[PDB]
């Protein structure tokens, strides 16, 4: 419930007008890898609340922000700080990694 799920056009207030930082997972529904992170970033968004805000964005329903981005696959994670890239992952992590990763990204 603390997850966002994002559309293009509200990609461009939630994300770009947001202080804060924002992960923002691109998935798609047809993406295995992305199905299976799914309960990772909800466990994230519990852990972290009040720190990071989680969102998703399915980049078929939404195809106009992966381009903006550069996105060539999925899954990819974008660190936003401010309505900034501030740190990026292509691919799937485990738990821990995803941890690691953020310890840099928050940084
Ligand atoms: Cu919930
Ligand atoms: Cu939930």
């Amino acid at each position: 419930d603390k997850i966002i799920h994002l559309t293009d056009d509200s990609f461009d207030t939630d994300v770009l007008k947001a202080d804060g930082a924002i992960l923002v997972d691109f998935w798609a529904e047809w993406c295995g890898p992305c199905k299976m992170i799914a309960p990772i970033l909800d466990e994230i968004a519990d852990e972290y609340q009040g720190k990071l805000t989680v969102a998703k964005l399915n980049i078929d329903q939404n195809p106009g922000t992966a381009p903006k981005y550069g996105i060539r696959g999925i899954p990819t994670l974008l660190l936003f700080k401010n309505g900034e890239v501030a740190a990026t992952k292509v691919g799937a992590l485990s738990k821990g990694q995803l941890k690691e990763f953020l310890d840099a990204a928050l940084a």
